[PDB]
């Protein structure tokens, strides 16, 4: 039924994801998106970014012990976007309140001091797109910077900079 | 002798703190802490650092909307513990799992390359010792890093490598 | 290795127990702990509670064919804790999306309205702290209730209104 | 709440005690543990047990004119354990030699010609795993009967043939 024409995002398969033990859903239509960024090392190629799903998710689930990945979807460098929790299982990426209202997206990388690649925030921009073509995201959803809902640097600041920017930004 | 001889708290009236709206209670003697980092500017003074104290608050006060700062204690490295919302009120500073079973103090500054000066870090202990001498903290505590019970760079990987080097510091 | 203490629970041979013919295993640790109750007699005495016990586990065996009672463990008003399946076997009793991922004890008796007397709390808490301490549930185990996983009344208005104040309980 | 692991301690507000007007502390952490019998009735209930405990106390601070119950802790053969002096307040029972360095366990009844149940036996020996929990009894604690520390029959035969066999037990 008009087939939504969105779907570019790399499966938890083919990036070799370990089972997700998290059964707690969202209710969509979902009315807010959290950027963030993992802070951590930034990938360019398809390979080197199944590798850097593969850390950030152990470093949640080995490390703190969460049932998944806290990410819904995690954007890279690759210009490809990686599936997390999906756009249904609730995530755990700004605390009690949010996260029952929000999905969460997530830049790989440290953008305090950089830009992420056109290619990155395309699909990134793409992804929302497809979240309203689903029916996952309000056609009317509002985008949010991490630290504006916790105390913290996420996204980065130059990368802050950039979706204050974007149209469906809310203060 | 042996009665309460704790360290020196910089009360909130001194550094001008707004009202707290906090109504959550800790049940004390309490198990853990976890120590971050502001990830902002630091402070030398009791001048400068009465003010940093003032922007870490407001910004945890309208910007995200919350009842007090959200630690329980900010060490300064003027020296001096600053008072946040104490040893009895519930903060927000690691996730609905820790908030209600630690007490959250956090080293005004950031210290990914930057180490805090032995007065901070004697300060921070004082406290801690001071914590069990008053029975808000249990004798036999538990010290967590920030990154420890959550995904953050915090609390720097410097002052990271300085409390894990504690005792009562543990996984 | 790691079993710091655990709890006094009430072995199948002493409540005259069926022999069990289960063989399907709950991978270890366990995450999700679901409380419910038998929705039937309630027990005070060491002696009519064995027998509260027989009666679930005969109408689990002999009447709906399962491999033993559905429960893991069976918590009685007489503040005991009498063993079902225990900590290693999987226990048909809320779906089969649940069953495999959480540990299920159940509350001998209809709690719709009357509460469990304290030592029935207590009992249970004791347990999943021992579960704890086998390594059998993760610090992180999150209690749910029956109710919360499958359209039923099950953990009874007032049971659940209990469980809800626990401090590992989840949306 | 008697800090982790504790297995299932009745309190002193649960058996309707009165109020302890002991003030000597007890030397943890503690290295001996001894087992004795009120030599008094015997119950299987708790809602008899209570009312044995009520009986033990008020005969030792009405009629004998001591502080409070003698024993730290009272077991019943309804397989519960009773807080008496718990593990902070020094005992009073086995005279002075033994009263300052161990805890004192004593089970309800005569057991001379007459067993304890499983059930209390078992609650007794998780009981001490508490103690070592808590850091109130000695990873390395040494259980000595009552005969063994003074000249009594306490705790009956049967009893004393039984503490013989537990691991802990010292000559
Ligand atoms: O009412 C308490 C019981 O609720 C469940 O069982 C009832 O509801 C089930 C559907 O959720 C029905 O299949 C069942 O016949 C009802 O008795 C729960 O499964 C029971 O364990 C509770 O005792
Ligand atoms: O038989 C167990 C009890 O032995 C002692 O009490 C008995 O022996 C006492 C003399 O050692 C007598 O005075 C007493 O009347 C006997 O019951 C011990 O003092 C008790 O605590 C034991 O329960």
């Amino acid at each position: 039924e008009d087939p939504p024409a969105c779907g570019s995002i790399v499966p938890r398969r083919e990036w070799r994801a370990l089972a997700s033990e998290c059964r707690e859903r969202l209710t969509r239509p979902v009315r807010y998106v959290v950027v963030s960024h993992t802070a951590g090392s930034h990938c360019d190629t398809p390979a080197s970014c199944a590798q850097q799903a593969q850390n950030v998710q152990s470093y949640h689930v080995r490390n703190l012990g969460w049932c998944d990945v806290g990410y819904n979807f995690l954007i890279g460098e690759d210009g490809l976007v990686y599936e997390g929790r999906g756009w249904n299982i609730k995530g755990a990426h700004a605390g009690p309140t949010w996260n029952p209202i929000s999905i969460g997206i997530s830049f790989m990388g440290n953008y305090m001091n950089r830009v992420p690649p056109p290619r990155a925030l395309r699909a990134a921009q793409n992804l929302l797109a497809c979240g309203v073509a689903l029916g996952a995201l309000r056609s009317n959803y509002e985008v949010k910077g991490h630290r504006d809902v916790q105390p913290t640097l996420s996204p980065g600041d130059r990368l802050y900079e950039i979706i204050q920017t974007w149209s469906h930004y809310r203060a």
